[PDB]
């Protein structure tokens, strides 16, 4: 047909690319470099947590190198694809790679936590340098399959002009189950790993309390024995449940102040000792020893059981928020991208222009993400104090 009032010639938007650098590549670069020189030259920030986590920040930093930049040509030139053909599809591959694994990046750190609460005596028997390099393999070979269909299927090619997009017709099946793959099944084990995580430490804080008055029944029991037996075993019943809230929380392997955990070997060698002099049969001798327990129950014992469930419960709160705004930046994208496959009814063409913008919402959300994590870990956070200072040595 013939309309001369269709002047839709696409206007300037150079406005919004230099927006996206300055908001959100710059951000994206900068802060992950910063995750990244810490753990590599800070020598007190080198241990098996914090590998995983660099493997994390390197994800990130890839995508604002790689991923990012050429997303803006999405933007600049909006009608074709300026760059080689075959770096369509080499892009839209660590597109789908680098973002997949900085969401399951979180899945697994998420679970490690979670066990951690959980099993606590896991000191380098698991959770080693071993263990550190088989999760990051993993992870990148899970987002590695789950990106792989894109190249291996490639944009449909007459002449040399190509459009680079994943569309509807060609790419339903995985605009479907990449996503699910990719973001709602690390979405659902997230969900599930966090009431596990309330009901751990719920458990944990229960048992502690259930310890505690053990120990303080028990000492009433030996100051209130006439016989020599009862004043045996319910040392050995003190003994017990001192031993048992102390493996509730590793060694202090870890630390430059008080170490409450350290009353418990305090506290069971004078069990030790005094249970000798049970067994001696120096009863009224053994009952004063026994009052002597009070002095390392009162100095670190209770300090240590307000410690442990405090410390855990923080950790666990702001953990949560952190790995939530993540997931919720990254909703808007993954659930339009499946709405273009389920829905007929909505207009496709508007449909895309709302996935050109969420995914600089998941964009920014993947790459700021390592920076607002290690923030809250002192270590981390004087280290880009100095970085951003220009100083090292
Ligand atoms: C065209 C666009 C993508 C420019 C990219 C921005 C890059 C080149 C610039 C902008 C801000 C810069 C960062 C600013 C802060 C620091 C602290 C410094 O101690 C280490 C380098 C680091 C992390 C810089 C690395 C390079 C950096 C990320
Ligand atoms: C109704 C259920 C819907 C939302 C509630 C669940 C909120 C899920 C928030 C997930 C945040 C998260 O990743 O938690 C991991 C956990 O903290 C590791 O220790
Ligand atoms: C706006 C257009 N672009 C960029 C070219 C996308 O839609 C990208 C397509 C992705 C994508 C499609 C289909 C399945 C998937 N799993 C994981 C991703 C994924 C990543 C996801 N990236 C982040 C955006």
């Amino acid at each position: 047909e013939e309309m001369k009032q269709i002047v839709e010639e696409q206007g300037n938007k150079l406005h919004w690319a230099a927006l996206l650098i300055l908001m959100v590549i710059i951000p994206t670069i900068g802060g992950n470099t910063l995750v990244i020189l810490a753990v590599s030259l800070e020598k007190k920030l080198q241990y098996a947590t914090n590998y995983f986590l660099m493997s994390l920040a390197v994800a990130d930093l890839l995508v604002g190198l790689f991923v990012m930049p050429i997303a803006l040509l999405t933007i600049m030139f909006e009608a074709m694809w300026p760059l080689p053909l075959v770096l369509c599809p080499a892009w839209l591959f660590l597109d789908v790679l680098f973002s997949t694994a900085s969401i399951w990046h979180l899945c697994a750190i998420s679970v490690d936590r979670y066990i951690a609460i959980k099993k606590p005596i896991q000191a380098n028997q698991y959770n080693s340098r071993a263990t550190a390099f088989i999760k990051i393999t993993v992870v990148w070979l899970i987002s590695i399959g789950i990106a792989i269909p894109v190249p291996i299927k490639g944009i449909e090619t007459n002449p040399n002009n190509i459009t680079c997009v994943l569309t509807k017709e060609r790419f339903g099946d995985f605009m479907l189950f990449g996503s699910l793959a990719a973001f709602f099944t690390p979405l659902a084990i997230m969900i599930v790993t966090y009431f596990l995580t309330i009901h751990a430490l719920q458990k944990k804080a229960a048992d502690l309390e259930d310890n505690w008055e053990t120990l303080n029944d028990n000492l009433k029991v030996i100051e209130k024995a006439d016989n020599a037996a009862q004043v045996k075993d319910a040392l050995t019943k003190m003994r017990a449940a001192a031993l048992d809230a102390q493996k509730a929380t590793p060694p202090k392997l870890e630390p430059e102040m008080k170490d409450f955990r350290h009353g418990f070997d305090i506290l069971v060698g004078q069990i030790d000792d005094a249970l000798k002099l049970a067994n001696e049969g120096k009863v009224k001798e053994a009952q004063a020893a026994a009052e002597q327990l009070k002095t390392t129950r009162n100095a670190y014992i209770q300090k240590y059981l307000v410690q442990t469930i405090s410390n855990e419960q923080r950790a666990s709160k702001v953990l949560g928020i952190v790995f939530f705004l993540f997931l919720l930046m990254w909703c808007p994208f993954f659930i339009t991208n499946i709405t273009l496959v389920l829905c007929d009814s909505c207009n496709q063409t508007t449909l895309q222009m709302l996935l050109e913008i969420f995914v600089w919402i998941g964009y920014v959300s993947s790459g700021v993400n390592p920076l607002v994590y290690t923030l809250f870990n002192k270590t981390f956070r004087d280290a880009f104090g100095r970085y951003i200072t220009c100083n090292y040595r």
